[PDB]
Formats: C-alpha cells, sequence, structure tokens
C-alpha cells in the first residue's frame, strides 16, 4: 500500500518532509528510507541482484550509468515529455546528460553540486592571501605556510574517499582522463603530475594523512586545524548551522586553476526503479517533487543547487555570495565520466592512492598500474556488449 522511496543523507531528510504533505494532497502514503552516502552504492547493488527495492530511488548522479547499464531504471522518456515540471528543457544541459542514455531519459533531475574553495577568511590574510589562494601554486604556498602555525595544524584537506578529487584536479592539468578512444590516461604525464602535486601536500605536512575524527566546526572553525578544503553546498549549510563562532570569518571561493579550475557537476536524480509496481504513484510523486516552488522552498532553506534553469533568476541565488560562488563554478563544471564503471574506477583511484600517500609507492608506476586495471575492467564490460 506504501510508495517507498529510497534516498540519502541530508537531503532525504528534506524529502521526507515534503512527502508528508505529498501524502496529505494526495492521499497516497510514502515511506522514505534515509541511506548514507557511504553505504548507498552496496544497497543499490542489493536491490538490482533480488530485483527487490524501492519505487522512487534517488540516484547520485555518478552511478546513472551504472544502474542503467544494469537495467534497473525504467524508461520514463515518454512520461518526462509530458510533464511540465520534468521535461529535460527545463534543466542544466550537464544535469540533463546525468539523465540520458542511448536516446532515453532515465530520471529527473533533483538537485546539483559542484566543489568549490571553502578557506577560513582571517588565517588566509594571517599567512599573507588577502583573497582566496587563485592557483595550484597559491594553494600549496597557502597550504604549507598554515601547516607551520603547528604539529597538529593543516593547510588543506584531501579526502581519500572523495571520488571526485583526483581527477577534478587531473582535468585542472589538462588530462582529459580519457582520451577520445575511450583509453584511460592516467598514466600520462598530466595525469601522473596532478597525482605527484595532491602528494605534495601529504608529504609536506600539509593535508592530514589520516582521518582526525573531527566534524567540520572543529576542523574548519575554532583556530582552523584544516583552514581550507573541498566541498559542496551541503557544507555551507552545515558550517551555517554548526559554526557559529566563525560566522564571518570563512568564505567560498572558485577553484584555484592550473590549466583550468574546472570543478566537478554532480547532484542527484528521481528515478523509478524498474521492477517497481507502482510506477504510476512513482511518476505522481517525482512531478510533484519537481514543482519549482517546492523545489526552491527546501533548496534555498539548505544552500542547494538547483538544477532547473529558471530558479537562478531567483533574487536569492544571483545575489547570495554562496550561490554567486557556486553559479560561478557551475559554468564550467562537469560530470564525472558518464560511464558505467565509474563508482568501480573512482574505488580503484582510492586505493592506488592510498599505496602512494600512505604506502609510498612511486606515482608513475602507480599510476601504469592503476592504468592497466582501468583498462582490464573496460576490456571485462566489453566482453558483455559481445555475444
Ligand atoms: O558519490 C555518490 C554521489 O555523491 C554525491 O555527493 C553527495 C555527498 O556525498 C559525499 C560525501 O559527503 C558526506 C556527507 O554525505 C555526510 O553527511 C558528511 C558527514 O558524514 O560527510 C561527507 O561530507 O562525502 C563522501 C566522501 O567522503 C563522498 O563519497 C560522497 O559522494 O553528500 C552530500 C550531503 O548529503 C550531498 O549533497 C552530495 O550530493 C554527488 O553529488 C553525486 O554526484 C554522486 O553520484
Ligand atoms: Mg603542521
Amino acid at each position: 500500500k506504501v510508495l517507498n522511496v529510497w534516498a540519502m543523507g541530508d537531503e532525504a531528510k528534506s524529502l521526507k518532509e515534503l512527502a508528508q504533505k505529498f501524502t496529505k494532497d494526495t492521499g497516497i502514503e510514502v515511506k522514505v528510507q534515509v541511506i548514507p552516502w557511504a553505504n548507498a552504492h552496496d544497497k543499490l547493488l542489493t536491490a538490482v541482484a533480488s530485483k527487490s527495492g524501492p519505487d522512487v530511488v534517488q540516484m547520485g548522479t555518478t552511478w546513472m550509468p551504472e544502474f542503467v547499464e544494469a537495467g534497473a531504471l525504467l524508461d520514463i522518456t515518454k512520461d518526462v515529455e509530458k510533464s511540465k515540471n520534468m521535461n529535460s528543457d527545463l534543466f542544466f544541459p550537464g544535469s540533463v546528460k546525468t539523465t540520458q542514455f542511448d536516446g532515453k531519459t532515465y530520471g529527473v533531475p533533483w538537485y546539483a553540486e559542484t566543489r568549490v574553495l571553502f578557506y577560513r577568511t582571517d588565517l588566509l590574510k594571517k599567512v599573507g592571501y588577502n583573497e582566496a589562494p587563485k592557483t595550484w601554486d597559491e594553494l600549496s604556498d597557502a597550504a604549507l605556510k598554515l601547516s607551520k602555525r603547528g604539529k597538529d595544524m593543516y593547510g588543506f584537506a584531501i579526502d581519500p574517499n572523495e571520488q571526485t578529487t583526483g581527477f577534478i584536479f587531473g582535468r585542472q592539468n589538462g588530462s582529459p582522463l580519457f582520451d577520445k578512444d575511450g583509453t584511460p590516461v592516467f598514466n600520462k604525464k598530466p595525469f601522473v603530475d596532478t597525482v605527484t602535486y595532491l602528494d605534495s601536500f601529504i608529504k609536506n605536512g600539509s593535508a592530514p594523512d589520516t582521518d582526525l575524527g573531527l566534524d567540520a566546526s572543529q576542523s574548519f572553525g575554532g583556530d582552523g586545524i584544516v583552514p581550507m578544503f573541498m566541498s559542496g553546498p551541503w557544507m555551507v549549510n552545515t558550517l551555517k548551522d554548526t559554526a557559529p563562532d566563525i560566522d564571518g570569518k570563512w568564505a567560498t571561493a572558485v577553484l584555484p586553476k592550473k590549466e583550468n579550475n574546472e570543478s566537478s557537476l554532480g547532484g542527484a536524480n528521481l528515478s523509478i526503479f524498474k521492477y517497481s509496481n507502482k510506477k504510476d504513484d512513482a511518476l505522481k510523486f517525482m512531478d510533484y517533487m519537481s514543482q519549482p516552488d517546492v523545489q526552491l522552498s527546501w533548496l534555498k532553506d539548505t544552500n542547494s543547487m538547483p538544477a532547473r534553469m529558471d530558479a537562478w533568476e531567483d533574487d536569492m541565488l544571483k545575489n547570495d555570495p554562496y550561490y554567486k560562488v557556486f553559479g560561478e563554478q557551475m559554468k564550467t563544471a562537469e560530470p564525472m565520466p558518464l560511464i558505467p564503471q565509474f563508482e568501480e574506477i573512482a574505488q580503484l583511484y582510492g586505493k592506488s592512492w592510498e599505496q602512494i600517500y600512505r604506502g609510498g609507492a612511486d606515482v608513475q608506476t602507480q599510476m601504469d598500474t592503476f592504468n592497466d586495471q582501468v583498462e582490464a575492467l573496460l576490456k571485462k564490460l566489453e566482453h558483455h556488449h559481445h555475444h
């Protein structure tokens, strides 16, 4: 009797609230499950293996190609063309790219995100930076200077389990990641030099080489143990809600540049699980949640980025300092490679990064290994497409 919705993290709390109003408005009962992002990919895999799971699923954009490849998401092309709230034409092209495969559409953008630099304005001033670092050389320099405040003080965080980080920096140094032929180029100089660059922060003590176990207010607030980092909109919301002691002492900025300062485009879509016996009510739910006023309500409350383009004309999105930075960054933000093995490739990058930063492996050598692993994965997939 109940429409099952799987959602993730902090956003799923807003979705649960909205779903309560949906149930009041339509009479359709809805149970929203809240799944940590850390566990979600495994939970999705289990649902696919068992063909049992939710009716509506919040899908991280980077996993769209995987779960379309697996046949787990319903083709909703005809249905979204005929909604006035879910039509692809309303959304940013980069967001739409995460939903469309071989001419068919498999979800509706729910929110977008991109990654920006968060920095303590007061602490950067004290090391001679009146504005955020704007190049790789400046990020390195400021970070190293901030790390000299003390043995347990740092300058910049590199999250070893953040799928986007290595690949963002790689593209900034001109690596396409995969060349025109689909061949991975992780062992070519642009990428190798990127990973050397990131390792430089570990080697010089300016990025922590273990998880310090601090929440954002404890690491970025107070005396600013970690005084620069990269994140998305959800960290503006977190810091506004949890770090009052640094109100007026931090800001965001666009990413520092190397060749370019491109960031990632991510977020989440709403999709219908292929095996659902509630497809009609799933679509009603998605249409309702795509109402522009329903969207803007929760988006602005959480400082989140709409994937719907006309939302950006809203006075807050044009004039709020955080939204100005996100909007600027979004102009050039690109999805991670939209390939069905992305997550597994990212996890492989993670292992290789750990061999380097913790194991002391030579970067070129480890990138040769990693690139071979990736090529092997791609061949393994190709073979499934050639029976
Ligand atoms: O990778 C799948 C999917 O990720 C989306 O990013 C979402 C982000 O998830 C990242 C995670 O963030 C956590 C946060 O969820 C958690 O509440 C706090 C406190 O525990 O810690 C982090 O900040 O970070 C890990 C790396 O450590 C990363 O793997 C996750 O992707 O969570 C945000 C808060 O819910 C979401 O706003 C954000 O969308 C991408 O947007 C999407 O493209 C990816 O497919
Ligand atoms: Mg130090």
